[PDB]
């Protein structure tokens, strides 16, 4: 009985040790955030347009100007190897077979260059800045190995207070190593940035630092973790090619608004691509966001449930159900072409 | 203990095999739709008018200009034979004894001409278009056998994702055959529309196609499955004599609005009869809709519970309770004549 | 543990046979009405006024111009004898000891003249009109025996559909007889109004009939069962000295609004005393209504729980707790004199 | 597993006898008040500001013009000795080690002068007026022993109806004595204010009485128990240096609004420090209040859970978690300096 994402979550819960499952499903503090991420979608309902010819439908769409099979992406999630062996490759291959980009996390278990060597799909790289110089190295690595777009996630200045992990004394499984930080120096002055091997990131990274990153990277640049049209607009003003509204899937700040709450506003104010993630499980959630103007939706836990439960095949499976889910929804609301979606198909509840 | 519709649902659940019961009660995906269909009625409460003489009450009303015993109809539901032997006849006979129309489904187990031959009540025919030519045949059949009004349901361009059926591997019971598609050709060119024996309808049927249907049928024409005043108005502009606001009882699109949400607007904009279904269980739900301007309410599952539980007699029983329910409500709110209902008797909550 | 009304309900449920308890606690259809009657009070919260001298408090108040100990009344409830022997007397005596009026029901187990003979408190009479002439007899009886005010309840044109009673085949207990209809004629022409010994009232009683009643009764006249400022205002225009907003404690129309929803409006429009009942259990509910302008609150089930659980003493007990409850609330919100209550002490939620 | 306040409540429930636990956790009547106190915080969510340098954060803040480690205080709670031996000292010492004030209750188990003798932190004194002359004595005592600020709580004109205590026949534990009322007179005329040894306070204390208190005390004066901007403003007009919006943690009036409902208004109207308590458990609740303009938040039950569960160490523990909680929240919303908080970081839900 694997007919939707929730079915995959259930199977994933059965196969993962409790501690790993909690680490994946868990959110910050009371988890009112993850709940809100799901509940916010009920604020909109569909007003389908009847008697529209939907015999020929299209989910094809440009994201940052580049055509892909559907406006979905497998977003950046770290420690995927803890969910399934070579999790990073499995995810990237499923995304490639589906015709959509895959975003590699700075905390991946497979290195930037190894994935590129083993997968020919559209690869994006998600950057966490712990040490500027180290960040510069990874960015150039990604550039030199053909990663098409850079994603700066800015919502982990400090670690989220996830109590499930605290109660389980969650210790990052043995085998899992942060590959991208592998083999890095040890001079005695020419430097002790080695001190920067902590569990905390550079809490000082700011707008000026973004300019630095902007000059460093030549291709499409996105800023992830935004929760206001004002921040999204500033990002564009500073050179970003688009943004990813997100609350990190409820794992950072339990009382953060859902990105869906500032989606329409960010789209109207920035005039640039506004991607989004956090809370997406049903094709309907996805269509609601696209209808409000989102360029694309990034999947977090949805595809991880497929990975955890059945590896690569599970990811392929989750993506085909979601694709068929989206397609079916378009037919039902009378919007044959996904690029024609508009607020017109929605009713605020 | 058979005092209301819910009591009949309970008895029906006891008598039907689980798989058939799930197929009947089930909705699309999370079933937030069927729930919403029920919950929306709580958005209105009654403000009765006291000291009104209600010693003589009338539920009589014209629907599409034709008087009937009460503004209710037994709506189109397919595979009624799966709920009770000769389900279609049982329903039609109960409706006839009650003085209200019965709508035969394109997917009925009794043929268009057989029902007409065995029942003298007001018979309506509900059309699903799978193959144009086949549709034309059924429409002419219905015309020639005395069906008074034609109903085009437009909300099944594609099949609803009903997970209860998927989990039960629901296979349309053996005996049940789609009678109306019986004995149809097999030429080798003069044609393979035989290819059109799938579980999918003509997803291309559009406004132009509606005109075609409009010229084909000479009597009253209604378009069912609408969820916007704009669509309802276009239907009238294209020749329809009225519409049936509906979300197919929550079985097609889980996040569709309830038709009750666009009822008042459709009535004010079209100026033509606006019938409605989806979620009706209590006489109060019915009176609320009539008060908002609905010409009539079509029963879906309510009368099917009566059928499933006690056959024809069960349907008669559900209709007498509902009639007495409506009558009692009119007395209580001080509107002796059902045709005098207005938004004045309601309080938006 | 008898510290509030709910505690008395619990004890009453333990002492009454289930069928009698259901008949008392029950509401119409789904009982969404009784629930709403309780829930509506949460729409207001208190904004107390601090540093006000509340060392000397007063609950004394005029109702229809006549001073009483507190703005409470034990309202009309029929078949009180089914809850406790000589229930009507017990209630009337507790009310008298408390300094508030008691309203005798047309369906009481003790006759109009017997109660007056055995209780010297302020007695009101509640009239149900089944047969005009019979009604005239009771009204004159009440007049001649010293009942101070007449109450016409208008919300039982037809009986409420209470499903608990239907499931229990509730048969009015053996002993209980409708005393006020005792010993009445049997001519053969001079008449068969004997036909009017049914379970249904005069559904034709209207505004003209109210004028008739108005000319018949010389003292204070109140119309009970109103749910709109418009009806309340018409009642005043037709001669009523005040009204009682009420939905009969949720036992008549499950979807009726709570009288609390039209309280402020009725007070502002009529300019006459507006009493109210339906849903009152906590002193806070009572103070909220008084603050919104209600002249007084009638208790229905609250005092019946005291009666059912411990007879007269139980009623005395419920009234002293409620009085102390009200008094304590006045101190806490800083309104020492109950007649100084105003919307100023409330916050709409 | 002691990672947040709720964890300490759980441990406290395990260690305290039920009767003492109920006396601590309990609220007035239905306890809809305490629930509302918690629920109201969900009316706001965070809109963090990204790309802000939060590598250096500050929780330091002035309260009534005096710098302290963070805008928190351990508020006045009586009978602390019933929760842990020498509870008052334990609380005061934990607060002092944390760098924040401690407020001694008039009903403390340790005397005004004994605490001052044993603790050198910032000590505030909370005054309940039962007898004017007795009140004057305590106020002068506090003045002479170095207490920095006086707090008049005005929301106990009468005792709250807490039903948990009534059901448990809660009798103030044996050992616990009201130290501050110790050794006081017994003349025969020069007086029987001895009559004022009841469980009730001076219900007459009013605005004029506040002036009296104002002239008596030379330092900072705060009025606690306010629930309206109008009352808060009057307090300032009468000489108070600030106020403490509060509903006494839901223990006095079950339907009282939460102070959070008049926080912004009180801040805008008075132009003076507006402190607040009632319902605070998560750092997020605290940051929301500060963002709305509160000068500081007083902890009631939160720190008592630490006391009850692990004495002084438990209090130290609750304060370090709360401090780290607040600090983490500031980083996450991008407001490095706690004094820079504004409504800008919130989204009304
Ligand atoms: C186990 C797990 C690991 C994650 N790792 C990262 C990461 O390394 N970098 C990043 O930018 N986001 C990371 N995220 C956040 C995701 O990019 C995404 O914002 C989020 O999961 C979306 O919400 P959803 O899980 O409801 O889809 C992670 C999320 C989860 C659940
Ligand atoms: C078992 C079942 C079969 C149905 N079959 C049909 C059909 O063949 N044609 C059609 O137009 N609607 C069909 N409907 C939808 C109904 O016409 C009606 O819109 C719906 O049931 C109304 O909602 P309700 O079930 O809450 O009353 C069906 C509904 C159910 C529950
Ligand atoms: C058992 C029972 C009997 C009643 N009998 C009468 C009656 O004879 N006449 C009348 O006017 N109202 C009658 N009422 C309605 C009450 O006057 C009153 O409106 C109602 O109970 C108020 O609501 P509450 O029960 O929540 O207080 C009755 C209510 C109950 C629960
Ligand atoms: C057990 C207990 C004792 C209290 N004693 C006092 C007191 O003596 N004086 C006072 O002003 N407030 C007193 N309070 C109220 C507190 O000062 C504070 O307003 C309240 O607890 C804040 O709510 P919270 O408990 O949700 O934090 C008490 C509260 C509790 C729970």
């Amino acid at each position: 009985n694997l007919f939707n994402v929730e079915d995959y979550r259930k199977l994933a819960q059965k196969r993962l040790p409790k501690m790993v499952y909690d680490y994946l499903e868990g959110g910050a503090e009371d988890e009112y955030g993850v709940k809100h991420n799901r509940d916010v979608f009920q604020q909109w309902r569909f007003k389908p347009k009847r008697l529209v010819d939907v015999s020929r439908r299209s989910l094809q769409a440009e994201v940052l100007g580049k055509r892909q099979s559907m406006p979905l992406l497998i977003g950046p999630t770290g420690l995927n190897g803890a969910l399934w062996p070579k999790g990073d490759l499995a995810l990237a291959r499923a995304a490639t077979k589906a015709g959509i980009p895959f975003v590699l996390s700075t905390a991946s278990n497979m290195s930037i260059e190894d994935l590129a060597r083993q997968c020919d799909g559209d690869l994006w790289f998600q950057l966490y800045v712990i040490h500027r110089e180290i960040a510069q190295g990874m960015v150039l690595k990604a550039l030199h190995t053909g990663y098409t777009t850079l994603v700066l996630t800015t919502d982990v200045a400090v670690n989220g207070y996830r109590e499930r992990d605290l109660h389980n004394r969650f210790k990052i499984p043995p085998f899992l190593t942060l590959k991208n930080f592998e083999g890095i120096d040890l001079g005695k002055m020419d430097e002790m940035q080695a001190a920067l091997m902590s569990r905390q990131m550079d809490a000082s990274f700011n707008w000026e630092a973004l300019r630095w990153l902007r000059d460093l990277w030549p291709h499409k640049l996105l800023v992830k973790g935004l929760l206001s049209a004002e921040d999204a607009d500033r990002c564009i003003a500073e050179g970003a090619d688009g943004v990813i509204l997100s609350n990190h899937g409820g794992r950072q700040l339990d009382c953060a608004i859902s990105p869906m709450e500032v989606l329409a506003q960010s789209v109207a104010k920035t005039g640039k691509p506004v991607l989004i993630d956090s809370g997406f499980r049903r094709g309907s959630d996805i269509v609601k966001a696209l209808a409000l103007g989102a360029e694309a939706v990034l999947l977090g836990r949805a595809t991880l449930y497929g990975l955890a439960a059945r590896g690569e095949t599970g990811v392929d499976e989750v993506l085909t159900l979601l694709k068929a889910d989206i397609d079916r929804t378009l037919a039902q609301i009378g919007c044959p072409d996904i690029t024609s979606l508009s607020p017109d198909y929605l009713q605020n509840e």
